[PDB]
């Protein structure tokens, strides 16, 4: 029951001639086009978080699009942006990534699968440097690359553990020299991260060339500019830079653009998607990954400053199953009725709301609803949010669509306004200063602690001047602290560095806690094992 | 200075209902049309080849597509079709996929680069087979696969030696299983093979099931079948299956649809995109890969069969230095006039010429004309054409694009004709007898002599019931021989087979003589070095 894209694109007065289409239901939107509405006004930015997120599954993205559905619904002309799914854990498993139920994004099986090809094009980018590191060392080594310290991993959409530790270069000398490597899955590329931040062509190929490759026999920096690449990588991500407008289950319209980690990386769509929402639409509604102590925290640290932009309102998605679980419930019991687990869960809610407020932002919790929570459970939470002074709606949107959203929708309308930006720290603290802060202010230790191995990247990170880059942190999202079993609000603990590396190109520091999973593998009985093309030449099985 | 694909798909009287753009100046056709068309009349195809190739170029590309422009311009409806060219290779070195000159296909860059993504859709097919492969056995491995006797490769796009022999699954328990593998670039892949022998999903799917994996703990074959991934496989190739059409340089239509190998494969564009042209136009012209011993024999032998059709002409691509090359004459000087390297080089064309009368086929020789050839050298080859009885057009299609291939047109349209079809050998002769017609009859060799391995192989051949399966020989194109030192025309040799192997999805079993080349490397100043995005954001140095 779709929309023909040239409709869609209607809606927004956007002409051919910035339009490329693919097929008859998805295009993309000449970049360069942003520029151009240089002069017109911004709208409103909503941005999207939760709660820590927990197994029982909490709904985020179907909530964000069913937001914008039921804005534009009470007459308010708004935009949803959101990330590009990976291709790969969709063949493990169905996911949320394109919504759910009444509230999805449209065509989902083409989102959720090559889309516009913008995975492919990352891959190809990325790889190509790779095949090129390789052949210089093969044919003389000049740059003197110590292939003990390369930094720089290959990558493929697609979910395989085997390729997390691999030894390349192997079968002699027309082959080239032998080295370890490893895989990452194309999203968590740092060119995925840069395509997310990138304005325009130049700055997306300066950033390519600032990439950091590798140290030489001297222990010097090597930089993709060093290799000569970045102009062809460049030209390999010319069509992905451009944004993809898609619609709702509802026709509204949507740009999905990017898919950005939300540890190693700022988990948020483009830029250039957001920006252009905000000319093109009274309320952008716009999404961060994982929890509000995560995505949130890095949207108005970090991306906020990079885009030169600040939400007017923030979105805390919550349910009750994950107040109950974060209150110690088991996720095998979370169907019943815990109003105990559910009382001390929700600090876990507190804490979000709290964080939030220290940005300055007006705060609406969107308690969506599951058939199994009773009235009594579902009062509770409203009570404890008045009593926080914390806006509430109940949400109905997989549901119900847009008549499920109206209230969520009012009071976003309502709460939405200009505020005083209120940063956590200046976009050149010294790192361990930004750390120090973040570990106190959001995550809610008593104190950080390096490790041995932390405090030599350290040493590292300022003899090659990165010490004031932004800081990006990479741990658990299951939990608001480094430890992912300390469910609800843990504070006062030591919260542990255990290293750091340096994203040069897209112009950050990311601090580690723990080992992060860049390869997700597939399960025993994978989801590819129900997909398939039927009698009828429809797919099914995929979403 | 282009024409909107609207424009091109209307000379085909294409409607919207089964066209899918990408953006404003490509288009895919709805693979399902060709089944509706079932009724009416086939055109013309005529099959274009060459002389053994040489290191100085012979532009058969540029030359397949200057016919169809030029059969256009003398007013008979003609499409060329044409094999998408990797990505891999162009970013080692800029090539003639697209053409060269006033006779190319546009918009090149797309076409050279992702393209509609076709590359990508079987590179994502072939690794989610090896992904699911691995993690099969991580997980139990209830097919008691034997690690060290898996078939099946990963796969890249992308011109990388370092991958040609890897060890994966390292790093412990969590990661699976150590094993030995590699990576072929994607036109190797049998996928891309099937997908280019495909009629429809229901076909494209079967044959997926059948790609032999690996063998058992007892010596079985595990086919895809048994992992039962084929449908998810299929999923992923959708939109793949479905031809590209785009435009040559004078707005006239072209098809551009599939890449298999013109070695370990059949070498030319898919059987859709071929079967499609020839209800759409009254010249359908067709390219086959590598010299006329290859790519010519298989599409006569193998692909016509499957596609049900056979050609009315084959146009053997020639030049004076390609001969003068086959007659001793060094390459540093093959600018040089030398009429006595030009004689003894003529033997060359001159085994093709007989080689394609075999198959009843009439043949026009087409001497792309270089700016560095004589008169003397151009008079000698239409003489020495004349005298072997041999249609011969002078072609300038590069320099002077549709006006210079007049002469060439109406030669094969006056040639083209209805033939007796005369395959060489019977689809069901005994791979060994099928090899010993093509090895007399083609190669012009006096023996065959199979290795132990050959031997071993053909054990298992026979063995698994495959002995009856046609067969694609993977040789040096570089002579007529099996080996590539031997320029011009050996015969009476000993023709070697090394090894066997089964495509039993794409259906053939593969002859090899020599180590095969299915990861080409980069160069020491790869053309990626030129490739950049000009201030205007323009793309320079693919083409």
């Amino acid at each position: 029951g779709m929309k023909p894209i040239k409709e869609i694109a209607d809606q927004l007065e956007l002409k051919d001639d910035i339009l490329y289409p693919y097929g008859h239901y998805i295009a993309k939107i000449d970049h360069r086009f942003l520029k151009s509405l240089e002069n017109h006004e911004d709208g409103k930015l909503i941005l999207v978080t939760a709660v820590t997120p927990t197994p029982a599954g909490e709904g985020k993205t179907t909530t964000s699009i069913g937001l914008s559905m039921s804005l534009n619904r009470i007459g308010k002309k708004s935009i949803v942006t959101l990330r590009e799914p990976s291709l790969g854990p969709t063949l493990g498993l169905k996911g949320g990534a394109t919504g759910g139920g009444r509230s999805r994004v449209l065509p989902s099986d083409e989102i959720n699968l090559h889309f516009t090809g913008d995975m492919h094009a990352v891959a190809s980018a990325h790889n190509l440097l790779a095949a090129v590191l390789d052949s210089h060392i093969k044919h003389g080594n000049e740059l003197k690359i110590d292939i003990t310290r390369v930094f720089w991993k290959r990558t493929m959409d697609m979910n395989d553990r085997a390729l997390r530790s691999i030894v390349i270069g192997l079968g002699g000398s027309a082959n080239g020299f032998p080295r370890e490597d490893s895989f990452i899955i194309t999203a968590a590329s740092e060119v995925m991260a840069i395509l997310a931040l990138s304005e325009n062509m130049k700055d997306l190929k300066e950033r390519l060339g600032k990439i950091i490759v590798a140290l030489d026999a001297d222990r010097k920096i090597v930089r993709i500019s060093d290799l000569g690449i970045q102009g062809a990588m460049a030209v390999l991500l010319k069509d992905a830079i451009n944004p993809n407008l898609v619609q709702t289950t509802e026709g509204t319209p949507a740009l999905i653009h990017c898919g950005p980690f939300a540890n190693i990386a700022h988990g948020t769509n483009s830029i250039i998607a957001t920006k252009m929402a905000m000319k093109l639409s009274e309320y952008t509604v716009t999404e961060a990954g994982f929890g509000a102590d995560l995505g949130a925290e890095k949207f108005i640290d970090f991306v906020s400053r990079v885009g030169g932009f600040y939400p007017n309102a923030a979105v805390l998605v919550a349910t009750v199953r994950a107040l109950k679980y974060h209150g110690g419930a088991n996720l095998k019991n979370i169907h019943e009725e815990n109003l105990e687990a559910l009382k001390e869960g929700f600090k876990n809610l507190r804490v979000h709301v709290e964080n939030l407020r220290k940005f300055n932002l007006p705060v609406v919790v969107a308690l969506n609803r599951f058939s199994t929570d009773t009235e009594k459970e579902i009062a509770y939470v409203v009570k404890e949010c008045e009593k926080l002074g914390v806006r509430v709606a109940v949400s109905e949107v997989f549901k119900k669509g847009s008549e499920g959203g109206v209230e969520l929708a009012k009071a976003v309308a309502e709460a939405a306004k200009d505020v005083e930006p209120a940063y956590l720290y200046e976009m050149n603290d010294p790192v361990e200063k930004k750390i120090e802060i973040l570990a106190k202010e959001i995550y809610r230790a008593g104190r950080v602690e390096f490790s041995d191995t932390a405090k030599n990247a350290l040493k590292f990170i300022k003899k090659h001047g990165f010490d004031e880059l932004p800081v990006i942190v990479a741990k658990t999202p299951k939990s608001i602290s480094h430890d992912p079993s300390l469910r609800g609000a843990p504070e006062g603990y030591t919260f542990v560095v255990s290293d750091l590396f340096v994203s040069a190109g897209a112009g950050f520091v990311v601090a580690l806690s723990g080992d992060i999973n860049l390869m997700p593998g597939l399960p025993k009985k994978p989801n590819a094992l129900n997909m398939d093309v039927d009698d009828s030449g429809n797919i099914v099985g995929v979403s």
